[PDB]
């Protein structure tokens, strides 16, 4: 059966209990329509597990609550727990999710310990598809996949973060990816101030194929060992057009001592990327969240094994020029990169990479004085 929430019409009536009673009624194996033109606000966390096998056609907006005071702390906007078999799509391409994260973005520049949830959070669940639809202005992370969430895909879609004031939309990150299997990010662009895909604890098998990204920090793999022994396996990311990012891709893992644990990075491959004034095209960080001289006295010891960088073009910004890729990895760590058509030039022409624990097998000339 098919059912259409009741839109309430204005922004001071929460939209949120006309759209689960429709999701419970009709989402087991049904089809709930949020039609075009429509504009619907949601001003509490929507839930969307009474989902299974259920297809949520979002052809109008939905508007999030600003609402700091409600969102602190708080977990997920939309919340996509234990669910198997979830179609979130716009079949017209005129649906808008819209996290109305203004108010979060200047609140937690105020304030660090401002707690902001994640606009779409998967966790969990299996069979879930997302594409079509834009995501505007999330407080924080547009899209996170944990829980042991297993295929699951991501398909053209379009998410932008502009802040109308000084404060930039801080940790927009696109994608983090969690403890998962086979996840797959496909035709997306993405305008934020993070990274456009994060590879975080327990992500394996992942695939990401043609991707733009516009201000953010990368497509990266980290941060790992903050607290505990952690892995990501068996990644393949091709047809990345980075854009005035801190680095096209990289890896960070954090160093030795206190209760840092071991990272271990297998199979990654970094494939086709076009860098467009992006700060280096490469980096890896051994010492991530230390400074240079506790990695003295704790050095990094990640695992990478079987990492790829393959067929990298473009320019770097002015920043650190003639430096293209620091590649800083640990002094007792694995550091399985091979890099191959690697033709990237700093403005003036250069193209330096500096390094520290790389192998002889590298595949680009090297020059010391790598960190972080
Ligand atoms: C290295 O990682 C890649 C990327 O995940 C693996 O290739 C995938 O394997 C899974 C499971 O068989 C398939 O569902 C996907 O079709 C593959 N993806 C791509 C892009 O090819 C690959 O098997 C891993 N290699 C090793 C030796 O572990
Ligand atoms: C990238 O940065 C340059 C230099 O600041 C700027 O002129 C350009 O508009 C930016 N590009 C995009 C797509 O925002
Ligand atoms: C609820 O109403 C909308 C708009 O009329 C339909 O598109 C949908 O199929 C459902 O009947």
């Amino acid at each position: 059966a098919v059912c259409t929430p009741t839109a309430g019409g204005d922004s001071s009536t929460d939209d949120v209990p006309a759209i689960t009673e429709a999701l419970s009624s009709c989402g087991n194996g049904g089809t709930i329509v949020f039609p075009e033109g429509s504009t619907y606000y949601l001003n509490s966390v929507l839930d969307l597990g009474s989902c299974s096998d259920c297809d949520i056609q979002v052809e109008g907006l939905l508007k999030f609550a600003s609402d700091t005071d409600y969102w602190s702390g708080r977990t997920a906007m939309i919340s996509v727990s234990n669910v198997d078999g979830l179609k979130l799509r716009s079949l017209t391409g005129s649906g808008v999710i819209d996290g109305n994260g203004q108010d979060a973005w200047d609140l937690f520049a105020s304030d660090s310990s401002y707690s902001r949830p994640t606009l779409l959070y998967i966790t969990g669940g299996s069979n879930l598809e997302i594409s079509g639809l834009r995501q505007k202005n999330p407080p924080n992370v547009f899209n996170s996949v944990k829980g042991g969430a297993t295929n699951v895909v991501f398909s053209n879609l379009k998410m932008d973060a502009n802040s109308k004031s000084d404060n930039p939309p801080k940790n927009t990150d696109g994608f983090d990816i969690g403890e998962s299997t086979y996840v797959t990010i496909t035709e997306v662009t993405v305008v934020n101030d993070d990274d456009c895909v994060a590879f975080k604890p327990s992500s394996n098998y992942v695939t990401v194929d043609t991707i733009s990204c516009t201000g953010s920090h990368g497509i990266s793999v980290g941060s790992l060992g903050k607290s505990s022994d952690d892995s990501v396996k068996n990644i393949y990311v091709t047809g990345a057009t980075m854009i005035n990012s801190t680095k096209a891709a990289g890896i960070k893992t954090y160093p030795s001592g206190g209760d840092h644990g071991t990272s271990t990075v297998s199979n990654v491959t970094f494939n086709d990327f076009t860098v467009d004034n992006s700060d280096y095209a490469f980096q890896i960080q051994s010492c991530y969240g230390e400074d240079d001289d506790y990695c003295e006295e704790n050095p990094g010891n990640a695992k990478l094994t079987d990492i790829v960088v393959s067929s990298f073009s473009g320019t770097t910004s002015d920043k650190y020029d003639p430096v293209v890729a620091n590649l800083d990895c640990g002094a007792d760590g694995t550091c399985g990169i091979s890099i191959s058509g690697f033709d990237v030039k700093a403005p003036s022409g250069k193209s330096e990479v500096l390094c520290a624990n790389t192998p002889s097998d590298l595949g680009v000339t090297c020059t010391s004085g790598a960190s972080g």
